């Protein structure tokens, strides 16, 4: 009753009594031959276990977690390329419709019925694609007035999210930034106004600034910009990276004038797959009309009788996505995203609260306006301080958690700050968990005799 | 009684409920919720009235994987790619992927950790390649006092669209080599013509999609060699082998296409289409760290491997990632050989059939790649009632996508159909292809008056 | 239209857009009425992420891989009662097939078809049963030769597992231990000898120290107490406690004298859950024949129909185990077993290897026996290292790893050691990352400036 | 052809194979392996011809939990409990669900977290009651100078098994009070005829596997509290609860059973009956942590909860621990009430729908607990030709389990039935089991000749 080939990879192996799982994984080469399908499974899965759970990874912003309806409808797409759209225009008109409904929750102006914004794989791409536009935008301007037109710039604060040094090196535009203070800890337009000029295609102010938490006040910067452009004919626009934020203040603050209402707001970008409520896979980009994406860069394609854009930075990509945005629309509509949204701003304003009643803390900012704050040690608790919050991020570690700690951006870099995002599916019981973590890992670093190596590098 | 049945309760049957009766959102979003389940077949029944992706012959990008892969994909929906400090051993496995591409592709590089990417498609891998590409001449030109302001790049007149992407978002002019039917593929005297002082690279082409050809990477580098070494312009060629660098390294090992040709400096590759990975995934890679500009580019190092950090996307799946390291490990060199033969053979199949057809004459004897495409026999097309496109709409009423169009510039005139074999289309499957077009003929042969496009073609 | 009861629960209402997850899961009393399905089974889900994924937790023994089939057959028997036996008789035969083969396994000389054993819910239950049966064994041969039966005692190493405690506490009997050394680093025969007297009930050598990972010599055990028997006229017998060693020795070792063919061997016990490769809640005990196990310990019941007879401490329980139990001796059969574990055993062996060539560490023993072993820092490197093993499990923690640190048991207390449990689903490559992690971590602690806490206390 | 189909390769039939074909092993393992199929069917099939959990009325234990309890559970199968460093977030959830009992007990003690322990069941638990009772009652003696070597308790003839396992087990002295028509259930003044200085507890019962009846606690705590003020023996109460413990709170919340009494120590429950989890769950309460001698017990801090490190298992499933705690917060009190409300309704209706045939008449009158026993009118019984044990034979034909069996002692004339009603039993499956008693009481009623048990009884 032996089986000669059991350990070879036959119908009876058992996946860790072969010979393939006493060897290591291939890490230069592909494998000469197969294995089984179980055995193969195994291998790659297993190398995933060793590494930070989603729901328990506080440093990303990215969806985590959907309900299994949105799970399954998504899962069924899974061989569906988006960019089939002749032979799957169901798909290309739902995608369309997307569009029409972001476009519409940012208040577009937008009289036709299929309003201008494209897909996207998130914020980096929708945020190229508006970029491209401001500067193509600019370029025909200044041709037109005989300027010059090789030495393009925008303006954004130094809490930029790395897209934007993307987009800087990879189109060679010079990226202008505004620092950073205590008495100015987002953009202020004055400053911001500061480095425009001539050659400046666009300043970007961000809504969920990934470094503090913080809305740059685009109003403000819309007032202050009118102003400059009357005076100078330079016509700098905004373009607004909401790549969260796009998903907040519709529902939680609709008063607040940071969209398509403004004048100078001709386009805005958004991560679908921060607080869009979408598994990773999705962002979109809408300008405020037709008029201001440049032919250049676009055509549009009728679907159905539905005029879908067609502008990007990818081409082939999965569709699931389009199918978990439109579900989670029609799923949840205005209110339900409301509500969603409300749990996971008040789950971030307790832990906020919670966080400052700690002797070692002191929250960066009282105003909680996005899902996710930041907070550093209290100067004069530091000074005599064994640890840093580099040691409470890995004591945190040790029970799954993810929390990151790092230095704020210029004027602010001597700033080691700790951020907590709060994404759906993130709990008022998980965050208890969180913070009686945080207290037993803080009484563990006040037993410390001797300085961290950290400690010891602030010295 | 239950009064609240058609407002979406728990006893609410969807399709007994209000919003049933009412259309899905096209310009806002709904003012309330509804139930998951009407919410699933809101979104889902829209789906139904399309062409099934299996049966879409059209696409070069994957529609089947196996039952494992396609489990241990949807494990990972929730997984950022990005988030590389939080999940290491994908980042890891990322750059293993791109290690064994590299060297399918004869890379020299010495480093363990290859210099790779991962990309969502081609189109972003071949617009990485192309800025690198472009990156090294402006350096070249500002250290020789020359201008930099006007930069080009040469490709066939047989280019997929990312290039005329690339060439509009960043104003780089791309110059068209057009193809004849004595130069069906990219021709090395031709593109080298177009080429001067501000070329920036030579984009050859590994599976053409509108004609199913390579064409010939080793004749454009031998070309470029004596060209490069009379004019010192050091003009480098970026392969496009969107679906080929998934099948020359099976089927055709010996023909020298990439690394191993001097000014191949980096290649391209949709691991979505051949790489036999769901939607999501393409590569490139570089011949060494040197031709990866530092402007564009740097590295960090995860557990002890040195990832390069280069792209157009930032947060991404990560599902793809696990789904080629699963396919690299589950079929290893041999398999990927027999599944790429089985697509190889069902398109020669299909061709050989359609070449016994009257209507029909294939535009290539010569099958490299697992789809090919034919046209209408001249004579029997001047006096047919009917063209391809009229075939097309026949096939599209049994479910199947054939695409009938045009090809390129100068060869404008002839309109063709296209069949791409893909894993998971059958021998089985290709000879109800092949009865739904023999049956397709015998009806639009019984036409008596020409159909709209055999009127538009007078 | 708006769904005023969003929030509270209803047909509609997002789990986490809910007023229930904005609140702490219950403490200390019953939550005062009911909340959805869907709500319940996320909060009490998401309590479990911020703890080790058992596949990590390298210091279990207990089975944390089964395959899809397994898994699959032992889930669709959640819902049965074992001891329902009248109602369930085929399991019920099944488990006395399974008794018979783990019986032949240790080469009973029994002749009956039925072998005498029992089913456990681990080693514990059948430790203690063992034990109780040599306790009662022995009060009925004092009892028949006129001498006291009041202060019955048991000789056991020092590395004795915490279930012999308990059987010493609950019980009242006297647990003696023989101390280890460098030189005797199992149970010494000669020096067990020397703590037996007329109240010994029995001397317990053990396969599979979980300290240590190495097997007790019970042959050389067997051979002093024939010896000492015959001058005493005590009769003391053996049980082995088993609970690693009794599912690896009969496949890896099978010329290897431990179990019944020795002559005083009358019990032995194990883990079917350990290395049975069955999921938690499975033990197995064994006597030599129907005469070693007493009538008092043998209990009928009749309010389940017909006639249930039974020999254990528990009653009610899951039959799961035991359909996994007899699927893996049908799945795998002796080849199978013998093939999984033998990859166990020379991955724990590759790893020990490696272990040795690390200027840190030196490993307790030369000899793998099981699939774990130990190993603790070189004394002259500790001497001057600013680290513990104990930062070392910190620094693994880190990666979601679980690698114990501990001390061992008397007169090696002065010994910090760690130890790796390889079990099925631990395989090469999960053993090369988690070799690359011990040798980052090495790296980041060979950089302290000053001693850790743990560092500073051994000093 | 495959040559190997019948041998167990990729191709094989299950049931075109030499392995389904043969024996499974009786005595030794089988020397080599078998597909993952085979080996599923061989063990799966052996389950068939046996009760339908849900159609097994004899048992108190859980045959149904909803589908997101059963995902949650079996998704926890590779949990070891007891590895509490490795899974504290489980230890500490293991202490909130003995916050929870205790509570539901009316516990007075004062600590955050309660003194209690997980048990497999109701044995392990009840062990540890007893376990308990005897040391507090050894340290005692021996403070006063008294001899403690005969420890004897005093518990119903109506006790469970598991009482007889912890005399035998542990060779303590079991003193069991009898059962008559006039006291149904223990009696405390014929209990404390029992009691003397080696007496460790007395052990009333709250839902008596026999009878479905509740001892009374009260009245036992009344009459102890007078024996002990007289004696000064101090003799405590341990309530076996193990159906009780999940009924009385709900549906009896001002019965005085429990902590609310002096006398009452502890308390033990079978999370698995009436706390509604599925097999492999048991619970024991102390009133305070003086109650739990620290010989059997110490407390470990994970996490910052106190959990008390007590028990006769070590290694088992984590499982159960996550669906007690689902439960909880899935029903609350309210939904417990509901659950169990309509558990004890549809057994009253079983009750009553019984006392109205004739063959028939209820041992008591007053249903405390979803469960109940009847046995045979006198005068019917003595001119019937069958017993309970045939009427038992012929549900069986039909699925069901409905158990015969003799009283214990002095009531062991008497051959009785017993019907448990647990969640997963309905009014209607209720109905479904009245319309098999009434067809097989008229196909017994057709014998000309007495059964084999009738004969029996004469
Ligand atoms: C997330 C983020 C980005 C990048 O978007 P992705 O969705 O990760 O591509 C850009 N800007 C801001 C403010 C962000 O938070
Ligand atoms: C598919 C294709 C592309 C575009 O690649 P995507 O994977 O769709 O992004 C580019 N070039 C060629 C030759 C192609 O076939
Ligand atoms: C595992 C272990 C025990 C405890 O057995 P469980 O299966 O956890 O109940 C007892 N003795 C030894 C030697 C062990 O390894
Ligand atoms: C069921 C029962 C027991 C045994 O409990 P398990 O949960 O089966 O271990 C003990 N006492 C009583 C009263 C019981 O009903």
């Amino acid at each position: 009753m032996e089986d000669l080939n059991f350990r070879k990879g036959d119908a009876k192996t058992d996946v860790f009594g072969s010979d393939r799982m006493l060897q290591p994984s291939p890490v230069e080469r592909i494998p000469d031959g197969p294995t089984t399908p179980e055995v193969a499974y195994q291998m790659v899965k297993d190398e995933t276990f060793a590494q930070t759970q989603p729901r328990l990874n506080l440093a990303t912003f990215v969806t985590t977690y959907m309900d299994d309806y949105a799970t399954k409808l998504m899962n069924e797409a899974i061989n569906i390329n988006y960019i089939d759209e002749t032979e799957y225009p169901r798909i290309a008109v739902m995608n369309g419709k997307c569009i029409n409904i972001v476009a519409n929750l940012w208040n577009s102006p937008e009289k036709d019925t299929w309003k201008t914004g494209a897909l996207a794989i998130g914020s980096s791409e929708a945020c190229m694609l508006g970029g491209v536009a401001a500067w193509l935008r600019w370029r025909k301007k200044r041709q037109a007035q005989g300027k010059p037109f090789d030495k393009p710039n925008f303006v954004i604060s130094t809490g930029f999210q790395v897209v934007w040094e993307k987009f800087a090196q990879l189109w060679q535009i010079e990226m202008r930034e505004v620092p950073l203070t205590l008495e100015k800890t987002t953009l202020d337009p004055e400053e911001a106004l500061k480095m425009c000029d001539e050659n400046t295609i666009c300043v970007v102010p961000i809504q969920g600034v990934t470094w503090t938490g913080l809305n740059d006040d685009v109003e403000a910067l819309d007032k202050a910009l009118d102003a400059y452009n009357a005076k100078t004919g330079y016509d700098i626009p905004i373009h607004v990276d909401a790549a969260s934020g796009g998903f907040i203040l519709p529902f939680l603050y609709p008063d607040t004038k940071w969209d398509f209402r403004l004048k100078w707001v001709l386009s805005i970008s958004v991560s679908g797959h921060k607080f869009g409520l979408v598994y990773p896979g999705l962002g979109w980009v809408c300008w405020k009309g037709k008029e201001y994406l440049p032919e250049e860069m676009s055509f549009s394609v009728n679907y159905l009788g539905a005029n879908i854009t067609q502008v990007g930075l990818n081409f082939s990509r999965p569709a699931a996505q389009i199918l978990g945005q439109y579900y989670q629309f029609i799923r949840l509509g205005f209110q339900g995203y409301k509500e969603v949204q409300y749990n996971s701003l008040q789950i971030a304003k307790y832990i906020h609260g919670e966080i400052a009643k700690m002797a070692p803390f002191v929250n960066y900012s009282e105003n909680v306006v996005n899902p996710l704050f930041i907070w550093y040690l209290k100067p004069e608790y530091a000074k005599s301080a064994k640890w840093t919050l580099y040691d409470l991020q890995d004591k945190l570690s040790q029970h799954g958690w993810m929390v990151p700690a790092y230095t704020l951006p210029s004027k602010l870099e001597d700033y080691v700050v700790m951020r907590v995002v709060v994404r759906q599916g993130f709990s008022r019981d998980m965050a208890d968990m969180l913070l009686g973590d945080i207290k037993n890992a803080i009484a563990e670093l006040e037993k410390l005799d001797f300085p961290t190596p950290t400690r010891m590098a602030q010295e």
